[PDB]
């Protein structure tokens, strides 16, 4: 269980990864890093992963990637692959299994258009994990219900159960993330004027590669309270 | 020739796609809608041209992009593309012709990981069009450099002529429109730390694609003036 405590400053680069395996460079309470492992799960693909500590960087983290943000993927090849969106991409692409995405070119460029659509809430997540008072709180609740009802008309006309048609895709699970912090960041009651959109929320939860990878309130509560003050402690919280 | 004049507030809806050509919502001098342009052009796709007047949009335009935005795909089935670099993949994926992505998954998320490397690029050009004075451009000249050096490092690892490799391909017609319009903002002077980038953009304008869409820079000039003043008339400079 301690397997997973992440590396940071001072700590050895790690060694090949093993043929048969792809490896995902993480850390467990990142959104951007679920998603590349919701689709390594979604789609059986054997892996390892290298927990990065986010606070006491390693130095040779940036050598797997110059932005030195997770997820990274390395394979046996020794290639290596950044940007949440692009690694979930690749993914689907280069291993068998389930397809997440649509072969169908407009249908693919539509689960596209949606991520779009979705692509504020990173951002807001981010500004209201900072917000001081109950005026503030006031203002970022507005900020995400507009976004939610871009999100609610999507779902409005074409009356499927998940983005992408009646069987959970790709587009689910990259927007996923956020939701899934939701409730711990007080923001469920932006939800409430999107019918549809808190449907879907409970339609999610019932899946079994979202519940495998579901983290508790109190456990990313804890991370989070580390975080907000750069602990060198955050990402490992737990172990 | 003033068949290309631009539909603003006011004009009538258009009629639907005919079966066998793809319709493109764009502005002649909008860098976005050129990238979309360049991809019709390369692969040989017979289309029509609708331009919109951005600073006078048809109330109707919000019907084929909900943000308001050019470029837009329209076929002739009805379905609707809109963001650019969505747009160019769907055709890319949609029709016969050169390729422009690689099929191979790693080297395909490479084409999208130097889109992420140039994709403050963008934001940066907006910001100069607005620059005031020589102390403004100084700071503006360094920001560009260090996005250019991040361009830079790809071409020198890879040593070929282009940055998918020795034949031009989609990622050069998505960072190309903001190189091209980089005289008229006076910023030639940020490649020159980065002289392969500097060879990259010599060898662009040799291509057929790029030179038959290449705009003049007293055009792009004109252009400009009257959009810094929300002209009504900008989009149709020339006509
Ligand atoms: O800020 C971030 O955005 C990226 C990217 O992976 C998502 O597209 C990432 O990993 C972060 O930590
Ligand atoms: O600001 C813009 O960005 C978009 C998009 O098309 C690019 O990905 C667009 O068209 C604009 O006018």
């Amino acid at each position: 269980g301690e397997s997973a405590r992440s590396l940071g400053k001072g700590s050895a680069p790690p060694g090949p990864v093993p043929e048969g395996s792809i490896r995902i460079y993480s850390m467990r309470f990142s959104p951007f890093a679920e998603r590349t492992r919701l689709v390594l799960k979604a789609k059986g693909i054997r892996h390892e992963v290298i927990n990065i500590n986010l606070k006491n960087k390693p130095e040779w983290f940036f050598k797997k990637n110059p932005f030195g943000l997770v997820p990274v993927l390395e394979n046996s090849q020794g290639q290596l692959i950044y940007e949440s969106a692009i690694t979930c991409e690749y993914l689907d692409e280069a291993y068998p299994g389930k397809k997440l995405l649509p072969d169908d070119p407009y249908e693919k460029a539509c689960q596209k258009m949606i991520l779009e659509l979705f692509s504020k809430v990173p951002s807001l997540v981010g500004s209201f994990i900072r917000s001081q008072n109950k005026e503030d709180y006031a203002g970022l609740k507005e900020e995400f219900r507009k976004e939610f009802t871009k999100l609610e008309e999507v779902l409005t006309n074409k009356k499927t159960t998940f983005f992408g048609g009646n069987s959970i895709s790709m587009i689910d699970y990259l927007i996923w993330p956020w939701f899934e912090r939701l409730e711990a960041m007080k923001l469920n009651e932006c939800v409430d004027h999107t019918p549809k959109l808190k449907l879907w929320m409970a339609a999610m939860k019932e899946d079994p590669t979202v519940s495998a990878l579901l983290t508790s309130e109190k456990d990313w509560q804890g991370f989070l309270e580390l975080y907000l003050q750069n602990s060198p402690e955050a990402c490992d919280y737990g172990l």
